[PDB]
């Protein structure tokens, strides 16, 4: 492997490692914190999206998030958000916990006396720099093809006015329908972008963090963290210990994972056409 | 500033910015037989071309002996793709009381060429000198303006064609480029050897003096150097204080600074998405404003 290879290479025989958007961490009087920056006009809604996201998180008592301290107006524009700082090293040690936690969070508006009945959020919460609407909805196939697909391959045809992209989705939004017959869908409270490079542990467990939170299908978190990789096996094994797949996982994977290529191509452009495309006709095959 | 700003709006007296690591590569810090080594680890197909840059930056800074940074010691090709590169660990703190050392060794470095028993008269370099994962042309050329526009600016915007098809982008160029040789008032430009890359992530400091690190190296115009220094914040003023005492603003700096700035809003749009295309586009229509 890596550490292998630099033995090798540097002619050692030992190798211990030492040391472990404009995020900069501060040491401060009351504690340590860390904040992050950012310049342009809607920083504030953005930011104010993660704080609602954390807090919902927090409230649940079943995942360990960073405590959000304050949101900043920056003279010149933007905003900074100032949370707990948290030492936190690469999910790893704690992936199964950090499963079990995961699929104890989705259980947690079902199993609840405070049950949220709808699919959405209370307020606006931001997918990396794109707002999203969160407006409640009662059936999840509905919300999931208006406010997450339909939004994301609208702003595709503004910007890119792509011709493939505006006749696969006239094809796929008949079919979506298909793979959500014959299943109960209750709303989950997700982290809403659970890619590995939001999740960590320090040495008492799992940290997770950058929220982008509402309610909807619990599968569609899973979306992210398998497609990027970077989980170990064993957050999988935990999380399905508790929650198993239900029949048709495989392929609403795809549809989730459609989300997340359109959301990369509108975020960083034309290298996410083609696993977007490709993705819409594996699902129209 | 930030640290005026936070420790009011916190409540606090002290406030010493701190601290895998970095967003381009993975870096990670070991112990070894000969003493500690600062790797980087980068899985893309580029990596040893980007890290070949980043040695070649660190040894042409280095023959000059006016600033302190890593020496580089090995690319390693990984199998699966990419490459690791090992240099000097260097114990290391955020820029603070070393600002104004800093200050002045990077405008001694820009003199360095005019000054030293150096001869470059082009700008440019020896060799590809990567932006983050973009690779750059740094084929030589007598003309400044010329040079940035065609190798930095269009370069940049070239990319954001083909990955964005933005018609704003392509417009606003089209009349920027018609702007420019009248931002460099009549001056007579010289080739400066530039560190390339000298936003704060990138300076630091230990007992001995101010450390600089991860450049992408070239003869460029010195004020170049800056843009990034200062749009990014993190610099004490005292930096700047004593690099200007050295270089004063030529003419027209104010305006050259959007330029430069320009650049670098583009580079980041190219790397971390289109977060940044509202300042590259403000940007650009306040210079042809
Ligand atoms: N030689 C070194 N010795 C010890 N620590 C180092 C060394 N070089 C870098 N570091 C640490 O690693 C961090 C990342 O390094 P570097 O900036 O070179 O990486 P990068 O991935 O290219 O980052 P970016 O291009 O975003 O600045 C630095 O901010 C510093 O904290
Ligand atoms: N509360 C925190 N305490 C310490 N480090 C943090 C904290 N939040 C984030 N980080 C560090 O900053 C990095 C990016 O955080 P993230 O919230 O994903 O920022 P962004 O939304 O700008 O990408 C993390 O990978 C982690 O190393
Ligand atoms: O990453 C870099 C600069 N950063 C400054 C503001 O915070 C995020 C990026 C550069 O060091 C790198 O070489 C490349 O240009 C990508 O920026």
């Amino acid at each position: 492997a890596m550490e292998q290879l630099l033995r090798a290479e540097l002619r050692t025989a030992t190798l211990r490692a030492f040391g472990g958007s404009e995020g900069r961490a501060y040491d401060t009087d009351a504690g340590p914190v860390f904040v992050k920056v950012n310049r342009r006009t809607q920083a504030r809604q953005m930011f104010e999206g993660e704080v609602a996201s954390l807090e919902a998180l927090r409230s649940t008592g079943l995942v360990r998030v960073p405590r959000p301290m304050k949101v900043i107006d920056l003279p010149g524009g933007g905003a900074a958000f100032v949370m707990e700082h948290l030492k936190m090293k690469s999910l790893s040690s704690q992936a199964s916990k950090l499963g079990e936690q995961m699929a104890d969070l989705h259980l947690y508006n079902q199993k609840g006396s405070s049950y949220v009945d709808k699919f959405g959020f209370h307020t606006v919460t931001c997918c990396g720099f794109i707002p999203q609407v969160n407006e409640w909805q009662d059936d999840w196939p509905t919300f999931f093809a208006r406010h997450r697909l339909q939004a994301q391959l609208d702003l595709i045809e503004k910007d890119y006015a792509d011709r493939e992209a505006r006749e696969l989705w006239s094809r796929l939004q008949v079919k979506i329908p298909d793979l959500f017959c014959g299943l109960e869908i209750v709303p989950a409270l997700l982290h809403g972008d659970l890619w590995s490079g939001n999740v960590a542990e320090d040495d008492v467990g799992p940290i997770i963090y950058d929220p982008a939170s509402f309610y909807g299908h619990s599968e569609f978190e899973l979306a992210i963290a398998l497609m990027f990789g970077g989980f170990p096996r064993s957050f999988f094994t935990a999380y399905h210990r508790k929650i198993p797949k239900a029949p048709g996982f495989d392929q609403r994977l795809l549809l989730y994972q459609l989300f997340n290529y359109l959301n990369h191509w509108n975020h960083f452009g034309r290298e996410y056409r083609s696993p977007s495309l490709g993705t819409m006709r594996r699902l129209l095959k």
